[PDB]
């Protein structure tokens, strides 16, 4: 049957991985598929699991399993059309590009968007992925994806709705600046600014020579981890070397032009 094949695919996937979250999604997928009545759903789960088994990219596998869980938990592919379209966009961009940074940015932005279940984050990431696919500027694509990931991460972390609304103005500012040739270092500064705004903390910037020092005060340990994930991911995507210092509850992020 369809379900027995799906359970074997999930069983194989969950033993092959060392990633505990992929293991949990594989099991959730198998259980939801077991209870599924909709053959359209079962087809999508099977094709997601088969594709995951053929992949060596763990972010791609996470995205595919998230798709399978979403469709199977919903009962229909139509109920999750927007999330499905975001995942397809990311999967298309990931096979259309050879840059490992673009591949990783597309899949991670889509994963975070889907996990957020946040209307504004879903729409912003969908548009970012469309904009990246229409662009031939790989530098701009990498900046678009870094902004989209940081934004979706704020949503995943439960930023207040009003702080996320204001963070979207910084997404727009970053993308506009990138299109006008702004430096990778200034685009990283904008990702820092977006995170500081999204988390309700404060920042001061100090520039001397070719070094820019951003001092961020009032970060809790939970906020520290979210801000540094977005900022280090952005620095990896845009090829920026970043250094970090910590004293008390103060984080200092150093960028060199
Ligand atoms: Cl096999």
């Amino acid at each position: 049957s369809m379900k027995e094949e799906i359970k074997r695919l999930a069983e194989e996937l969950k033993e092959k991985t060392k990633n505990e979250e992929i293991k949990r999604l594989a099991e959730e997928a198998a259980e939801l598929a077991e209870r599924s009545d909709d053959p359209e759903v079962l087809e999508v789960v099977k094709k997601a699991l088969e594709e995951a088994l053929k992949s060596k990219n763990e972010e791609k596998i996470e995205l595919l399993l998230l798709v399978a869980v979403l469709v199977a938990e919903a009962g229909s592919v139509d109920a999750v059309e927007e999330k499905l379209e975001i995942a397809l966009l990311a999967l298309k961009l990931a096979e259309e590009s050879k840059d490992p940074r673009i591949i990783r940015g597309a899949l991670r932005a889509a994963i975070a968007a889907l996990r957020s279940d946040d209307p504004l984050a879903l729409k912003t990431v969908k548009e970012a992925l469309e904009r990246a696919r229409a662009s031939k500027d790989e530098r701009l694509i990498r900046a678009i994806l870094a902004a989209a990931y940081a934004f979706a991460l704020l949503a995943v972390a439960g930023a207040s709705a009003e702080r996320l609304k204001e963070a979207e103005a910084i997404v727009k500012e970053l993308i506009a600046a990138a299109e006008k040739g702004a430096s990778p270092q200034e685009l990283v500064l904008l990702v820092i600014e977006m995170m500081v705004k999204g988390m309700g903390v404060t920042m001061e910037t100090h520039r001397s020579g070719n070094e820019v020092k951003v001092v961020i005060k009032g970060l809790h340990e939970s906020q520290q981890e979210v801000l540094l994930e977005a900022v280090l991911f952005a620095a990896e995507l845009m090829g920026v070397r970043v250094r970090i210092r910590f004293k008390g509850d103060t984080v200092t992020i150093v960028v060199r032009e």
